């Protein structure tokens, strides 16, 4: 597929959330799932297009796959390449931290030369802080199943939509 969306999940959420995008898009022909524990950081140089998501836990952390590959993540080709970015977080029991796994990521691969894509109205949220906000809006979609489950499919129809006009669909 032209699109590749790399997961880490602890609790299966980010995965669901993926399951979803992955079938907003078209499905497997239009775009390729991937869970980031089972897969070495070279294999995200196969796509032009990435799609990255991750849940944050303890307090403001990555999500334990993620924080392992994290590390490998500058030798990897970002040169040039548009990266979209989701996360699933709690924003009334981490209001200081909310989505800060999607921000640290974003953080890191936008520093190595990738353009991000999907920024995402804050609007819709209440939270004090997050790592994810730049310029009042986040750097990719926030979804919440513990607090706005009922607003999930509706955001990831609105983001793909947002998407395939910077995807090139
Ligand atoms: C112990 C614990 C720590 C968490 N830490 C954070 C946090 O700092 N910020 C946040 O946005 N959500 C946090 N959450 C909420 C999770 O990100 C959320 O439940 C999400 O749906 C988990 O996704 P997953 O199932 O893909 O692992 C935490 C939840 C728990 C139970």
């Amino acid at each position: 597929a032209k699109i590749g969306l790399f997961y880490g999940t602890q609790t299966g959420v980010t995965q669901t959330i993926a399951e979803s995008i992955q079938q907003e898009f078209g499905g497997e022909s239009i775009v390729d799932l991937n869970d980031i524990a089972n897969a070495d950081a070279s294999d995200l140089n196969a796509y032009d297009y990435l799609i990255i998501g991750c849940p944050t836990w303890g307090v403001g952390e990555l999500q334990s796959d993620w924080e392992g590959i994290y590390d490998d993540l500058d030798s990897v080709n970002f040169q040039g390449k548009k990266v979209a970015y989701f996360g699933a977080g709690d924003q009334v029991g981490y209001s200081d931290n909310f989505q800060d796994a999607m921000g640290i990521l974003e953080e890191k691969i936008s520093s190595l030369g990738s353009q991000t894509v999907g920024y995402w109205p804050i609007e819709g949220y209440d939270f004090n802080e997050s790592k994810a906000v730049r310029n009042n809006q986040f750097v990719g979609l926030a979804i919440d199943e513990d607090n706005q489950p009922d607003l999930t499919k509706n955001r990831i129809k609105t983001w793909v939509s947002q998407l395939k006009s910077e995807f090139g669909l």
